[PDB]
DNA sequence: CGTTGCGGCAAAGTTATGGGTAAAGTCACACGTAGTCACCATAATGAAATAAGATCACTACTGGGCAGTACCAGACTCGAACTGATG
């Protein structure tokens, strides 16, 4: 969706400290976080283009 | 030789020049000589003015950082529970 969320969000979501999913699963965790980044990076570019 | 003209000699005669002495002239004392523009250079300010300087205001150009965001673990601390020695 848009701007996905990041690992802040998540965590609150789901309750727990960002160390608890981050000790277990960094694969994943890190897709997450470069799906964010690279949409933040797509929409600054297009917003660079247009203005 | 007796007479006549000529020339030397030495007073004598005539001018000239620098002195002295009485005596006819001469002239200032009469309130009065200093006094007054004209002249152009130099100091010497005081004003006129400076030529640059000082600051305001505006216009445009270009360095460039801060509040905030985000992840990936490592490491200490400790609920909660397990398990062994003991009086």
């Amino acid at each position: 969706e848009e701007p996905p969320p990041t690992m802040e969000e998540v965590g609150k979501r789901l309750g727990h400290h960002n160390r608890t999913i981050s000790r277990h699963f960094p694969d994943l965790c890190s897709a997450i976080s470069a799906k964010c980044r690279n949409y933040n990076k797509a929409c600054r570019l297009k917003s660079i283009e247009k203005l």
